[PDB]
């Protein structure tokens, strides 16, 4: 933990290389065109532009065009704010009906997200059967936190939840650990003890700043092709609607950045996905394959909301309890009478009226799957339909059961008792915002599960590795062609994954690099 980040301001150095996509110069060949500035995008073009002539593209802004960006206590002021088709947050319904957000912005998701850093789980490697280079992995990590993690000061919620979790049997006690394992911990976090945003943006400050070039409000609108089948470049409009054509020469490649949702939806308007379906849409098929927008995934998240008589201290996520089958946290949240979209599955929910815990349970995996497909089959702009089929799987709904009774346990603690509005022996003696905990028999946990699931925000999958890429993020059947980002696995890394998709992009980059130097 000698590598982590300092207190600082967000550094926005990198400005000097970014240009708004209605520069024309930016037009032309490169060795590398990365699409989407997002959360492995923006390491993957830094990494690449030490050696290449890189252009990273992204559709959002810069984010000092929105400082609520830039603090922990701006987070909620990002998902209050209605979605002008310009803001950080874009909104969407799953056709599941849970509402759901996706970053429009230079840094992508780790410029509106919770902050909660943690390394993947040291098994995902050898789950996944990709040859890692594990040392690499780890150099990796510590060149992300050397940049933009700290260790977290205490809290007083946070402090009260970890004592909970460990009493509640959530153990062992781990302390301070970047490491998702069992038991309870403090993690890491992109939020500074100022209470600074750092994100993936702070990352393109380790490119060449004579090699990388980003264009912002650069919409990509179509993957370019050359019978030995190689994308060539892109298509991308500006914000006054006019369109611009970028090309990779040599042994470059492009490289799709544009996260589980922008993904997807790129490969099928490119004519890259299910041969039947295309043909349906009358899109040319470049290279069929089955899987483009399949097996997509959203962890369920559940949750009770108390609302102690005397006030908490708003809190960022920090403590983890942490099981093979629930993820758990709770942040300490200000009232507020504009909601916040997608904290609550629907605009019908009640609105807080003082300082309330949200206490949380993550469903791991998950099991269940559904998809992205086209809204438009021309407009990339318009958002495609996402269905997630929550609790479609058993599997999904029993861990859910198991992770409300722990949430249960955690409010028989005498860490939680002091929050209570009456000193009574049950857990009613708490007041809720919203639906309560449920008696001895699995059925009532099953219906509140059912009933009350929220998106837990990490969603992926759309580009699987073994459906859609080899072991080396390739699109197989096309030459010069990759994605990096969460599409790419079906399960998750951890509780917490921007940390892995951070340390994802670098990664992927060098092997990039190796593989051209040989
Ligand atoms: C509200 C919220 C809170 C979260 N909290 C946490 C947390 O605390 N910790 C954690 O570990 N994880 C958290 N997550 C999850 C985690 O942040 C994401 O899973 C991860 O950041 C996804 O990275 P990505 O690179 O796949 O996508 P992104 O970071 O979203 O990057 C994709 C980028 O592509 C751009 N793009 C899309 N389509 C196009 C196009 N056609 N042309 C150009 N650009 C395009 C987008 O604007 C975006 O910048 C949170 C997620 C959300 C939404
Ligand atoms: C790009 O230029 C147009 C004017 O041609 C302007 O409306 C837009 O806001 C600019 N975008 C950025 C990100 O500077
Ligand atoms: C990578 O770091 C983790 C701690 O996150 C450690 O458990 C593991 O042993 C390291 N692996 C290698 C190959 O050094
Ligand atoms: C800071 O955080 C935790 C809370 O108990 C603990 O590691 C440490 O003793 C705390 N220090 C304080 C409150 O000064
Ligand atoms: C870590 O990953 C492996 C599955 O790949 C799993 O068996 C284990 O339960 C996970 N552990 C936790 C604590 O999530
Ligand atoms: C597009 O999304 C809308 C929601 O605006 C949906 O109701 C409509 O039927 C969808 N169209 C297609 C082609 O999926
Ligand atoms: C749930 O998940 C697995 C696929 O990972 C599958 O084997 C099982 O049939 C699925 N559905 C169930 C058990 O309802």
């Amino acid at each position: 933990h000698h590598h982590l980040a300092n207190t600082s301001a967000h550094d926005f150095s990198y400005l000097k290389f970014v240009y708004n996509a209605t520069d024309t110069s930016l037009e032309g060949s490169y060795d590398y065109i990365v699409i989407g500035g997002g959360t492995s995008g923006c390491p993957l073009a830094a990494t690449l532009s030490e050696k290449y002539k890189v252009l990273l593209l992204e559709r959002g802004t810069i984010a000092t065009e929105y400082p609520n960006t830039l603090t922990a206590d701006g987070f909620a002021y990002n998902l209050q704010q209605q979605d002008d088709g310009k803001t950080p947050v874009e909104r969407f319904v799953s056709e599941d009906g849970i509402d759901n957000v996706r970053a429009r912005i230079l840094g992508g998701t780790t410029i509106i997200n919770a902050g909660v850093y943690a390394r993947a789980n040291i098994s995902f490697y050898s789950q996944t059967g990709i040859e890692w280079d594990l040392d690499l992995v780890n150099k990796t990590y510590e060149w992300v936190e050397d940049a933009i993690v700290v260790k977290p000061n205490n809290q007083s919620w946070q402090s009260v939840i970890g004592e909970g979790f460990l009493e509640a049997g959530i153990l062992p006690d781990n302390g301070f650990s970047l490491d998702h394992e069992a038991g309870t911990r403090l993690t890491g976090s992109t939020f500074d003890n100022n209470g600074t945003r750092h994100a993936a943006d702070e990352l393109l400050n380790k490119g060449d700043p004579n090699n990388l070039l980003v264009a912002v409000q650069a919409s990509v609108e179509k993957i370019l092709f050359s019978s030995n089948l190689s994308a060539i470049g892109v298509i991308y409009t500006d914000s006054d609607g006019n369109s611009h054509q970028a090309f990779v020469r040599g042994n470059g490649e492009v490289i799709v950045s544009a996260g589980t949702i922008g993904t997807p939806q790129l490969l099928l308007l490119s004519g890259v996905g299910p041969e039947s379906y295309l043909s349906s849409l009358n899109i040319t098929v470049v290279q069929p394959n089955p899987y483009v927008g399949q097996f997509v995934y959203d962890n369920p998240r559940n949750f009770i909301n108390i609302l102690p008589p005397n006030p908490i201290e708003a809190s960022v996520v920090t403590v983890l309890g942490i099981r093979s089958d629930y993820y758990q946290v709770s942040a300490s949240v200000l009232p507020f009478s504009t909601p916040l979209f997608s904290l609550f599955p629907t605009t019908s929910y009640p609105l807080p009226n003082s300082t309330f815990a949200h206490i949380v349970s993550q469903v791991p995996g998950p099991l269940s799957h559904g998809s992205v497909t086209l809204n438009s089959s021309s407009d990339v702009r318009i958002a495609p339909n996402i269905k997630f089929n929550y609790y479609s799987n058993s599997t999904d709904l029993a861990n859910c059961v198991s992770g409300m009774k722990k949430l249960g346990d955690l409010l028989r603690t005498k860490a939680l008792e002091p929050y209570k509005a009456r000193d009574v022996l049950g857990i009613d003696g708490f007041n809720y915002l919203g639906v309560p905990l449920p008696q001895t028999d699995d059925a009532s946990f099953e219906t509140f599960c059912l009933d009350n699931v929220a998106s837990y925000w990490h969603y992926h999958g759309g580009s699987l590795v073994g459906k859609v890429l080899d072991d080396s993020f390739r699109v197989m059947g096309i030459k010069a062609l990759r994605v990096v980002d969460a599409s790419t696995f079906p399960y998750e890394p951890n509780s917490h994954p921007q940390g892995f998709y951070l340390m994802l992009g670098r990664y992927v980059g060098l092997q990039i690099l190796q593989e051209r130097s040989i």
